[PDB]
C-alpha cells in the first residue's frame, strides 16, 4: 500500500528534513509534494511506524490514507 | 544550568516551530531560537549528547558550538 500523510512544510529545507528522517528509517519509497504539503509512502513498515518517524520532526502531521 | 550553544539548519519560521517541539517534547530546557543566524541556545542539565540527538530528530543538519 501507498501511505499519504499531510505533513506541514513550509520551505525546502521542511521537505529535506523529512526525506532525511525518512531515509534514515530505510526501506522506504516516497515523494514530498511541498505546494501541497503532502508526503506519499511505500514500505514494508507499519503505518504506526511511519506516523511515529514523522511526528519526531516536529512537524504537524495527520494520516490521509492510502492508494 | 549549562547553557549550551548549537547551529541548526532552519530556513523558514516553519522550521523554527518544529525545533520548538521538539525541545518542548523533551523538557527540561530553557531555549531561544534565532532563525536568521540558524542558531539555538539552551540551557539545561541534560547531557550535550541528548540535546545533540533531540535536535537531530527534527532532521535539520546540526552541529555544536560550545558552552
Ligand atoms: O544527510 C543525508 C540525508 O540528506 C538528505 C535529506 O534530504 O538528502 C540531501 O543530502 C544528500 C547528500 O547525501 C543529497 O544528495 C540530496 O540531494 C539532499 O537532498 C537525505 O536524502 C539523505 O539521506
Ligand atoms: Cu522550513
Amino acid at each position: 500500500p501507498k501511505h499519504e500523510f499531510s505533513v506541514d512544510m513550509t520551505c525546502g529545507g521542511c521537505a529535506e528534513a523529512v526525506s532525511r528522517v525518512l531515509n534514515k528509517l530505510g526501506g522506504v519509497k516516497y515523494d514530498i509534494d511541498l505546494p501541497n504539503k503532502k508526503v506519499c509512502i511505500e514500505s514494508e513498515h507499519s503505518m504506526d511506524t511511519l506516523l511515529a518517524t514523522l511526528k519526531k520532526t516536529g512537524k504537524t502531521v495527520s494520516y490521509l490514507g492510502l492508494e
